């Protein structure tokens, strides 16, 4: 067994010279990622702030050609919320993927940030009701595209979200026992509706901005508390309607779950106006 490459140096290629590396962000699936700015990637723009991926030193041949194809496969992905591919520089080494720029770091990073106690508070109040709905709705719209192109996330987590410019949040990267459903925990089993036990407890963070699921088990208690049918508390003074996403969400039966579709239709009357502009469920795509 070992991977052909699949990705086909077109459009999307970038010449390496356009990108310039600013700082690190931090470590990803495949390596460092790095915010950078990248010159005339985007019609309409002479330069782009931009998160460029790269592939750790060690890693093998074969991993090099994965990272690669998930680079290829993402072209085909074109949702507002959905963290979207912008160049690739597959020209030499090392091997560059560029991202849009999510400015404001993962929604877990982000919410823990407006703690009354964090040392980094921006000096903003935290997510306000219709903050909340709104992330929610944008969460669940990306959700719902990668459902319709027939993808699982599998580790849908406030970590997992990133934050932009304008606060938009967006599905990050994608191919954790807190976050999993108990089909997934007893038979190893993922699907749409397992992601929507992960949204929930993503409702669930976002509302208690960021504390640890389950603090207090250990991995080996919160196995068995969720198969047995147990689930997350709600967080102090928590919206009601919030509330009642996350119960919708933590069905033991998955059947019984809401889809991510439905989770929009939901919430589309209290969103701000440019989202059917820009959302997936609003789309002609979404039939």
């Amino acid at each position: 067994v070992f991977p052909s490459s699949v990705y086909v140096p077109d459009e999307w290629e970038v010449s390496r010279e356009k990108i310039t590396l600013l700082r690190e962000l931090g470590q990803g699936s495949f390596g460092m990622v790095y915010e950078g700015n990248a010159r005339d990637i985007i019609k309409g723009e002479a330069e782009t702030r931009v998160a460029v991926k790269t592939v750790n030193e060690s890693a093998s041949l074969r991993e090099r050609i994965e990272f690669l194809n998930e680079a290829s496969v993402m072209k085909g992905f074109t949702c507002h919320h959905v963290v979207r591919l912008l160049g690739v520089v597959s020209k030499g080494q090392p091997t560059l993927v560029v991202m849009e720029l999510m400015a404001h770091g993962d929604l877990k990073s982000y919410l823990r940030s407006l703690r009354p106690e964090a040392e980094n508070n921006p000096g903003r109040p935290p997510p306000t009701l219709q903050e909340m709905i709104q992330m929610a709705a944008e969460i669940a719209d990306g959700m719902a595209y990668l459902n319709a192109k027939k993808f699982v996330h599998r580790n849908l987590a406030a970590r997992n979200c990133m934050v932009a410019h304008d606060f938009t949040v967006k599905i990050g990267d994608f191919g954790p026992v807190r976050w999993m459903a108990p089909e997934s925990l007893k038979d190893g089993v993922f699907t749409t509706s397992s992601d929507m036990w992960s949204f929930g407890v993503v409702l669930w963070e976002i509302t208690s901005l960021a504390e640890q699921p389950y603090q207090g088990l250990s991995n080996e208690q919160v196995l068995k508390f969720v198969m047995d049918g147990g689930y997350l508390d709600q967080p102090d003074n928590c919206p009601e309607r919030v509330t009642d996403l996350m119960r919708m969400c933590w069905q033991f039966n998955p059947n019984m779950r809401p889809t991510f579709l439905e989770i929009v239709n939901l919430l589309k009357d209290d969103l701000h106006p440019s989202f059917p502009e820009v959302s997936f469920f609003h789309s002609e795509e979404n039939k």
